[PDB]
């Protein structure tokens, strides 16, 4: 796409969901950019890792503060393919990330306005700007468990 | 009083000890222990700017040491003493280890996620639901929001 544009940084959390694909739930990919860098990447590995918190979304952030020497990631921009749980929303307000861009909702545990509002709960020291709709028909399509295989040259 | 063995007030001063390591961290020093059946798989304590992550809290070292242990991110009927009410990010955490219980001695009027700004484990949209326990030594665990130990 648009070079270092929201869908641009959303084509590489779709290849990233890929590797989430025998993980138990929704595949989800993740990438941290600063500054039109990638400063983190991610996908689902809880069976994988033996950690009830390797979510995509946590494993971009956790990568962001090793290159950074730094567990606070100002002016970063996350893209994630799904809407972020309840653990996923906490961890970007205290690495204090300036953006979230998702792709589709999680109308079951999403914590970005479907189950509920994490990111802009009033009650928040920080505040995370919310974008979303970004590659919307393809990471709907990861509900499924559905890439994409486009026609080349 | 009288603190028997194996039980939560004996877990909650085995995290108020571990506390100590976490005095240098922007904030209170939270300590936290993951027991299954009387025994320790996880220990944790505050390390966020000692190790570049920001998911380096108390109760979530003890969840990634606990799930070490285990050879499993579930840690079904597992329970976590912590000396501070679980943050949203921590208290997320707890939800998908599909861990027992939590037992926090003192609520966290900033940034808890457990009856103080939220509470997340109890929300009926949730696939688990996590016993809360608070109020355990609530005296010595008080005392860590100003950085004091007893002797
Ligand atoms: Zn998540
Ligand atoms: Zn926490």
């Amino acid at each position: 796409e648009v070079e270092f544009s929201h869908e641009y940084w959303m084509r590489h959390a779709l290849t990233l969901a890929k590797r989430a694909r025998d993980e138990r739930g929704v595949p989800v990919g993740a990438v941290l950019v600063l500054n039109n860098r990638v400063i983190g990447e991610g996908w689902n590995r809880a069976n994988g890792l033996h950690d009830p918190t390797a979510h995509a979304e946590i494993m971009a952030l956790r990568q962001g503060g090793l290159v950074m020497q730094n567990y606070r990631l100002y002016d970063a921009t996350l893209y994630s393919t799904f809407e972020p749980c309840v653990m996923c929303a906490g961890a970007m307000i205290h690495s204090r990330i300036g953006r979230v861009v998702f792709g589709v909702r999680n109308a079951k545990t999403g914590a970005a306005g479907s189950l509920m509002d994490v990111l802009h709960h009033p009650g928040m020291n920080h505040r995370v700007e919310i974008t979303e709709g970004i590659l919307a028909d393809e990471c709907a399509a990861l509900l499924c468990r559905f890439f994409r295989m486009p026609r080349r040259v």
